[PDB]
């Protein structure tokens, strides 16, 4: 069962403008809670108030038992509009900290965040939850070696007799989702599987942006036509290949999310195998448009 925890305004001080975009306005602040006095370092988001309490109760439905490659609402705030609370990612998103710390992740960090994004994917899978936004923007870090998923602001639950959701005239993300969902509007977990294959490729062009100077109208044609998104420098055959299962046409073809947290872990075990970085043993660390 869903539960929200109403926090008031003046439990969070120290509010500071992290970010602003399709998402809203994400804010840094420290939660003290009531009678407690435990400065938790949290995150606040905004954006209208029908869209994100069906944010907040997508985090909460699938809190229990909970993932810890999948962000947690710990309540939401009452102030003029509807603000959701979570616990604060230091490090901010991954997409950002791949483009700034391009010369400096090493090949068993990029195997690993592949390994933990497909743990928390197949977490939601379990909880009939189908992101629909999985992209490197909205995959938060922890700390480098610990990744979290983010932003159910797209996401919806499928009921127990239900293998698939239909979307209306609603703003999405083209040049992350399958073929089918450009066509016929169908989200499904292994349409899922095509975002995580986009993101994968993000990580190993170190934030590449997909099919750049390309238009969304001409991608369903592309796809169509055969052409995927290219082979990054780095990637071998075996890790190129994940990524282009991911993309086939038919989706019960694509690879589970349970069957990537194996794939990717056993490249993990021997990193330098499957991803040729220069000097990896010297590395150390501490959008959206209207479909048609
Ligand atoms: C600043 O924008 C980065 C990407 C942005 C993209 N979309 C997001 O949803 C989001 C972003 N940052 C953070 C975020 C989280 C935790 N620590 C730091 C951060 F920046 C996000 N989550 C978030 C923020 C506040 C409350 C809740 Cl319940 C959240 O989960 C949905």
């Amino acid at each position: 069962q869903a539960l929200l925890r109403i926090l008031k305004e003046t439990e969070f001080k120290k509010i500071k403008v992290l970010g602003s975009g399709a998402f809203g306005t994400v804010y840094k602040g420290l939660w003290i809670p009531e009678g407690e006095k435990v400065k938790i370092p949290v995150a606040i988001k905004e954006l209208a108030n029908k869209e994100i309490l069906d944010e907040a109760y997508v985090m909460a439905s699938v809190d229990n038992p909970g993932n810890p490659h999948v962000c947690r609402l710990l309540g939401i705030c009452l102030t003029s509009t509807v603000q959701l609370i979570t616990q604060l990612m230091p490090f901010g998103c991954l997409l950002d900290y791949v483009r700034e710390h391009k010369d400096n992740i090493g090949s068993q960090y990029l195997l690993n965040w592949c390994v933990q994004i497909a743990k928390g994917m197949n977490y939601l899978e379990d909880r009939r939850l189908v992101h629909r936004d999985l992209a490197a923007r909205n995959v938060l870090v922890k700390t480098p070696q610990h990744v979290k998923i983010t932003d159910f602001g797209l996401a919806k639950l499928l009921g127990a007799e239900e293998k698939e959701y239909h979307a209306e005239g609603g703003k999405v993300p083209i040049k992350w989702m399958a073929l089918e969902s450009i066509l016929h509007r169908i989200y499904t977990h292994q349409s899922d599987v095509w975002s995580y294959g986009v993101t994968v490729w993000e990580l190993m062009t170190f934030g590449s942006k997909p099919y750049d100077g390309i238009p969304a109208s001409e991608i369903s044609s592309i796809l169509e036509k055969g052409e995927r998104l290219p082979q990054p420098p780095i990637c071998t055959i075996d890790v190129y290949m994940i990524m282009r299962k991911c993309w086939m046409i038919d989706a019960d073809s694509r690879p589970k999310f349970r069957e990537l947290i194996i794939e990717f872990s056993k490249m993990a075990r021997d990193p330098q195998r499957y991803l040729v970085i220069q000097g990896d043993e010297r590395m150390h660390l501490p959008e959206y448009l209207i479909p048609q």
